[PDB]
């Protein structure tokens, strides 16, 4: 009892904090201006805005929920202006976007029939149920869909469909559909065994009606993976060509992917570093390659960004957007708010955040600048693109702080060549145990 | 040397005090914030306006820059609605208007005639030159305009005419020739003098050419204060009349006006309370009557507003608009914003805002009800009425503090009858010598 | 023009007490005086004040101090405030001049208070700029071609040796018939910085 009363809303005792809360000035402001607007816009710290909004970086490029297909094509896409001296260029993200979901849901199905011995209100068959057909993704599921399926030039397949640019309903209708047939799997696997005739026939049924009802949102592309396409355009100089091409040969012989390059660092404090990362079942090609990270600390994943960025080439990042992210003036830093003024701090550190839901990885983007302090030799900020229009920040160009990289960024991918090779041994040496982390992990996919 | 050396901005102090200021906590805040917003919008104080935002009156009458002349004839208006049983009735607001400022720019002629002999960079005749032809007025000229050219129903003469609802371009052009001709008379005053035959024959030629040129803004009334007109009416139960009248019969007659009860009591404590003042040369009309103003202390100004509702009628007002005014909500209140937050207070009082050019009156607008305190027999607050259209506050319903009344509020207008004889007599007596105040008087015309 | 717009505002505030003890011997019905009180901080000024203030305060890259508080570019409310409690200071001076003199140690001690809040209430709405004029900043950029660059200097410094101000060539010609042709022009009293030059034209 005494326990319980300790641990009520006393109503004596939070009017007599008020009384003194009250009786302080900064509290009387805080309360006066808070009622009025939102904390962001009111506490956004123009002081700090002044010294830190700078877009002088002397480490760039000299190049000019799908985020994470347009950053992870973008390289891709800059390789192919130059090995056709084009002026504009676009690859299609339509066209993966398009296979993406047809393979997610193609498997959720064998998720559902694998954990089909789990209760019906199991955490993971409740997690699989949750968002079967989202739209975002990591680098391994862009990977195992290029391996696949190849690339092709937006012009022969854009973002022409409804349900590209807003995939809400779709999506929706497609769940729909995806949560009966789960349970018209999980009910015929109590009699039948997988294997059984029955339910490979069902399977291929629903991959039937799922394709069906795809197709009555979006076309399938014009030509399949090793079909020969022809693309007419124009180069710098207006000069008219013809390429003749499949999608595969394309994103190697134009778009210059070589899909065994690419390697995910990490920062999770949650775990050692040195160690290998993967989460358990995340997904989007039935049998394709898991999503693996190498845990490292800031330190080492600042200077590999650095590093790629003085090869001239960008830096695909995941971080929490939009956490101290300012959409107005495009500016990601920690600091900008000027929250302590209220009182307001936030100590919990980075491990922590991660363990207790407070922060995870949400969207994709690029880094394509720093800029590195002449005295010290280290990066001071970075130069980051987003895919929201030319509108969003300063012409969709962000400046990020280091410090807001160490806590709000978790992954960055680079080329296996890049990295140290007591690193990139982590990677071929078959002698890792990776720490294997469940479905649901935050450090997972990025819009 | 030393002194103004003392007296210099010196860099070092204010970055001095800079640094002691940004170690206070509540100025951290402060600037933060004021940096962001406009200072009204952010130290509004929602606490307070849930308190003073009381829209019960347990006082209110029974019924249902041009602002002067819409509270002005209010009344008479009701008293039409009234005495023919109509459901609804507006008088000509732009009769009126017309005839003011054809009568000003006759008027201002006038006075540079009799300004004549001061220098043109003469105070007097500086002030005549800068705003000759302005809507503003008080309620003395109202009664000058009233008692020459009468009333007529909106019906016959609307607010039709571009320069009726945005006047801005058109006095301008008036005055800009009234500026012509007023060197034009100075100069011909150098040589002959006022009642020559050539200053009469130009003074009337300058009136045939501003009437020339306002009857191409405005059209000049369609019947002459003497002459009948025939209006057309529907009363509340849908019966049609036709009323024969003149303009001065009608405001008479129809609207009630006796144009000999109506009398301005005002609170200005740079004088003594129980004298008369004048306004010097203020008017409309010449050889109408002057400003006059019996000045009170606000107790008496408030018994007077409290028993002028309690005998049904709405109350004429002037005073600083928009000090303390919160459009949105509709609110007047001097401590709805919270800038004792800020360290921001304003001791000087009322006689000493008037004389350091701080408050004056400038707009006028209508009491129509009050909150006497049932303990006390006191005044709490008054319901306002404003001519900005249903948009401006609650439906064009303001709330104003007792306060805010003592402190922003200057004259009232109530007839005669409604005065303490000892009051009354202040005006027939005819003993009583006016303080005389200067044309440029804060305690001027209204709008 | 920030930088600029901020020391005019303060000077200005700073001036108007000033020119208030300097005619603390008129009435406050005088021509004078309320035309001192009716816009004692506006934004408007003349040739000779900018000269005044840069060469008291420099230049700065429009990059180390922009226009980002609400009141560089809807200055209206922050002027009203200002003016409030100037139009207050002015009747506290009058006041305290009627009985002491203005060297008084009494009367110095009040209008340092008077600097000291008005500086307060500016620091509200904009920060003093981040540097002193002898000061040195740093300034990152990048020219033409896209080579980046850091200039260390102060803003006295940067007034001279980039932006090639010399204060003492300017001057200003106006045509004003009400005058003979070949005759300077004072303005009276027109002013922002105490002590700095007078608005004179030549006619």
């Amino acid at each position: 009892f005494q326990g319980a009363m300790s641990s009520s809303i006393d109503i004596s005792k939070i009017n007599s904090w008020n009384k003194e809360f009250q009786s302080d000035l900064t509290h009387q402001l805080a309360t006066t201006v808070l009622k009025n607007y939102n904390a962001d816009d009111a506490l956004l710290n123009k002081t700090r805005l002044q010294k830190q909004d700078n877009r002088v970086f002397n480490t760039v490029v000299s190049t000019d929920g799908r985020c994470w297909l347009f950053a992870a094509t973008n390289q891709l896409r800059l390789n192919v202006l130059s090995e056709l001296n084009l002026k504009e260029f676009e690859l299609s993200q339509a066209y993966l976007f398009f296979y993406d979901k047809l393979e997610k849901a193609n498997y959720f199905l064998d998720q559902i029939v694998s954990s089909a011995d789990q209760d019906i209100d199991s955490r993971l068959v409740q997690y699989l149920l949750a968002a079967p057909t989202e739209d975002g993704g990591q680098y391994s599921m862009f990977l195992n869909l290029v391996k696949k399926y190849g690339l092709i030039p937006k012009d022969l397949y854009g973002d022409l469909p409804y349900s590209t640019t807003a995939s809400r309903k779709w999506n929706s209708l497609l769940t729909t559909k995806l949560r009966e047939f789960a349970e018209t799997l999980r009910t015929a696997l109590k009699e039948r065994s997988a294997d059984d005739s029955i339910i490979v026939t069902l399977r291929e049924q629903m991959q039937r009606e799922i394709f069906r009802l795809m197709s009555l949102f979006m076309d399938i592309p014009p030509v399949q993976p090793n079909e020969q396409f022809t693309w007419e355009y124009v180069d710098k100089d207006k000069k008219i060509h013809t390429i003749k091409s499949t999608p595969l040969e394309f994103a190697s012989k134009y778009a210059k992917l070589d899909p065994s390059t690419p390697v995910s660092l990490i920062n999770d404090p949650r775990h050692p570093y040195g160690k290998l990362i993967k989460i358990d079942r995340l997904g989007n090609v039935l049998g394709g390659d898991a999503v693996i990270y190498l845990n490292v600390d800031n330190e080492t994943l600042s200077k590999l960004v650095v590093k790629r960025l003085q090869n001239n080439k960008a830096v695909f990042f995941g971080s929490h957007t939009p956490k101290f992210m300012d959409k107005k003036t495009g500016v990601m830093d920690i600091e900008l708010w000027n929250y302590p003024a209220i009182g307001y701090n936030l100590p919990q550190q980075k491990a922590s955040r991660i363990r207790y839901h407070e922060s995870l990885m949400t969207h994709a983007m690029l880094i394509t600048g720093c800029h590195v302090d002449e005295t010290s030799k280290l990066p001071l900020r970075y130069r980051v693109e987003v895919s929201w229009g030319k509108d969003s920040g300063k012409d969709g160009l962000y400046v990020m702080t280091q410090k807001y990289f160490e806590e709000y960024c978790f992954q960055i991918v680079v080329d296996i060549n890049e990295l140290p090779k007591e690193l990139a041994s982590k990677f071929t040496s078959g002698k890792e145990e990776p720490i294997v982390l469940p479905i649901w992990d935050p450090m997972g996919a990025l819009a």
